[PDB]
């Protein structure tokens, strides 16, 4: 009685009524995501729009399709889409402190403590960890890709900011482009990726919880990164970084892919790190 019967039923497909939409998030550099509310459920989300026929719906269905997969207490969770026609709708769960990398920039660092952060941390394990098990390459694991909920609560998710951020973030490196100083070095000499490359991102992620947001490889311009590196160059441990959690940054910036651990090796650690 109440199952599906018409034959265009896709569940997925929302009423985009259901929703109203406020006003625009993050300021204009993390694209067209805006909050709206679920007005029957009395529930705040986030939608990433596509105002009309750009010709960029192709992109867009296939984030959409991507999400649709994904299942994890610490990756962004998809609620529905408005993909039948435009204005195209990607309604996910809201997530109160934005991205991460503000949220450590600007916290009380006695609510936000070491311990806090430690968990933060554990956290992005988990979700790397799910998706080395999905075998989902990443690509630009970052702070500025990560969201903070309500009491820590924080998720891995991918804005496509390399089209956004305005700046030093992302550039050119051998004729491509590259948030460079997140990227390992396999990753900038042939533009190739792997789960492993997403190990040194989350090593120079780790250094950016640990210094509440502080940009990597401080002053030294990007580049001077990749011959840094292949010097054997590795930032320096953070104050009141505990020695455990500065090696595992120093075995995720292993040169080789082959000598960094696994995700799950990674969560291993933060298990294990006591006694
Ligand atoms: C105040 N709070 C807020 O501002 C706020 C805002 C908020 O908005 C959104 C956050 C993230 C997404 N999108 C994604 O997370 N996409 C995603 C994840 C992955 C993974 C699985 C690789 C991580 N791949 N892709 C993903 C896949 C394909 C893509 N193709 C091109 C472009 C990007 C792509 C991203 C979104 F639509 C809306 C949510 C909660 N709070
Ligand atoms: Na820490
Ligand atoms: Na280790």
């Amino acid at each position: 009685s109440m199952d599906p019967s018409s034959p265009n039923y896709d569940k997925w497909e929302m009423e985009r009524t259901d929703i109203t939409m406020k006003h625009k998030l993050g300021g204009g550099q993390y694209g067209e995501v805006y909050e709206g509310v679920w007005k029957k459920y009395s529930l705040t989300v986030a939608v990433k729009t596509l105002k009309e026929d750009t010709m960029e719906v192709e992109e867009f269905l296939k984030e959409a399709a991507v999400m649709k997969e994904i299942k994890h207490p610490n990756l962004v969770q998809l609620l529905g889409v408005c993909t039948r026609e435009p204005p195209f709708y990607i309604i996910t769960e809201f997530m109160t402190y934005g991205n991460l990398l503000d949220y450590l920039r600007e916290c009380n660092r006695q609510e936000v403590n070491a311990v806090v952060l430690l968990y933060m941390a554990t956290q992005i394990s988990s979700a790397m960890e799910y998706l080395e098990k999905k075998n989902f390459i990443h690509r630009d694991l970052a702070a500025r890709n990560c969201l903070v909920g309500e009491n820590h609560l924080v998720k891995v998710a991918d804005f496509g900011l390399s089209r956004l951020m305005t700046g030093d973030t992302y550039t050119a490196h051998a004729g491509a482009k590259f948030p460079i100083k997140w990227t390992a070095p396999e990753s900038l000499a042939y533009n190739k990726f792997s789960i492993k490359s997403d190990v040194w991102a989350f090593g120079v992620l780790l250094w950016e919880i640990a210094t509440y947001g502080m940009s990597p490889y401080p002053g030294i311009d990007l580049s001077q990164v990749y011959e840094l590196l292949e010097k054997d160059y590795r930032m320096e441990r953070p104050e009141g970084c505990p020695e455990k959690v500065y090696e595992l940054m120093r075995a995720c910036w292993q040169w080789n892919p082959s000598d960094r651990p696994s995700f799950a090796e990674i969560h291993q650690a933060f298990e294990t790190m006591f006694q």
